[PDB]
């Protein structure tokens, strides 16, 4: 298909198009990509992604066509800690992707010790950031960090999140928010028809080395459409 | 997701999304559900049919929420005879939906001979014992279930030409509306009430089918799109 969107409300437990890669899985209504014990706490040594079973036609070359599409979504990280890690990721990559080995920590279950656009939301500190504070960052294929802005992990408070693209200017922009108010965005240029392939699988990974906290994926919708 | 959507104006060969099945095909940029030679033309005892990947939720009872769907598609049956058949349609049933051993011919590879399912076919074979609609003409018939054409219109075979078809499904309403229509306005509509939940489950597939036993036709479906919304109710 040329256009493709799909919405996400919550998580109930009886999904169908998730494809559930390493330890995410659904818990009150929400994607816990990262394990939890019985009692919904966080846990070490964790790694866990969720893919839209549906391929995104990102680009065509053919029609020398480039889609326009938009992911937002919400996310929530806890943690007994006071610096719960590693972060969380929206990506797109390969249909066919999946945990590369030995993927976790801040690796997030995305970088082996290819070909992927992800904007991560790292927690625990490698220098294209301050490693002082946690981070949003922008990763085309083997560049992580390509571009980054300063954030705030909040306990407990969801982060709702837009990343759009814009083929006609290759802005590959991200704004995310606190119920509060407090906003953060980064964007920068991609073309992403030299870093992915034409279909493409979009989704979330998160993990957890020895610090840990959720990753809750509370709610997600996407829009896709090819544009001349 | 209570939400998908997505749309395909043509369909080039580098498919993803699309469940094939029997010998359903891509062939110039649409659809071939009926086999095809070289040439381009239909052959005789043949069946296909597609499926999106991805499954719809087309209700949900813990919320009490029924699915408002619309599908909207494009088919043109071609033949260098004059009887095509048997028929091409659009329909929805459980995700792991096959083809029925012996579904061929008349039973547009939807039905076993001698489920759960909604379908909106258009016949252009003719049946000897027809109930519901003229065997003499072909027809655009409603679907649920085991009852075929539980309601039905009245519809004119073209070869060659495209019936650009609009299924919308109101749950509130619970009316399931069809409006063909050929390029030169010649417009054809049947609705009937179905309550969705009364006949398929909660997680469904859309799709096509299209089948032709000694006569035949091709069943070219050259354009898709389709929206479905969970709502209370
Ligand atoms: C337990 C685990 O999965 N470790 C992976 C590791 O986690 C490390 C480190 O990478 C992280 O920065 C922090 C933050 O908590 O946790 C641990 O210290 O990364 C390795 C590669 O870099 C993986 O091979 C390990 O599996
Ligand atoms: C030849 C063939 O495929 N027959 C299948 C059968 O076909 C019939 C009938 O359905 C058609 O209306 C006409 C015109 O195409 O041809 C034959 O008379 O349906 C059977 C199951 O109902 C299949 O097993 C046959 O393969």
């Amino acid at each position: 298909q040329d256009s493709l969107s799909f919405g996400f409300p919550t998580f109930p437990s009886d999904q169908k198009n998730l494809i559930f890669q390493g330890d995410a899985q659904i818990k009150n209504n929400a994607v816990q990509l990262t394990k939890t014990d019985s009692n919904g706490n966080p846990v070490a040594s964790t790694v866990g992604r969720i893919l839209f079973s549906a391929q995104v036609h990102l680009w065509e070359k053919s029609s020398s066509r480039v889609a326009n599409f938009q992911s937002q979504f919400s996310f929530s990280l806890k943690s007994p800690l006071s610096n719960g890690a590693d972060g969380i990721a929206f990506f797109i990559a390969p249909p066919d992707t999946t945990i590369p080995s030995g993927s976790g920590g801040g690796l997030l279950g995305l970088f082996a010790p290819n070909q992927v656009i992800a904007v991560e939301f790292d927690t625990f500190y490698s220098n294209t950031w301050d490693p002082n504070y946690p981070h949003i960052g922008i990763d085309v294929n083997s560049i992580r960090s390509v571009k980054t802005v300063k954030w705030d992990r909040r306990d407990g408070q969801s982060l709702n999140v837009l990343v759009t693209f814009n083929p006609s200017t290759r802005n590959l922009d991200v704004v995310a928010t606190y119920s509060d108010g407090t906003r953060y965005e980064v964007s920068y240029e991609v073309d992403v028809r030299s870093v992915l392939p034409e279909w493409v699988r979009v989704g979330f990974s998160a993990a957890s080395g020895e610090q840990y906290q959720t990753h809750t994926l509370e709610s997600w919708s996407f829009t896709s459409t090819l544009l001349y």
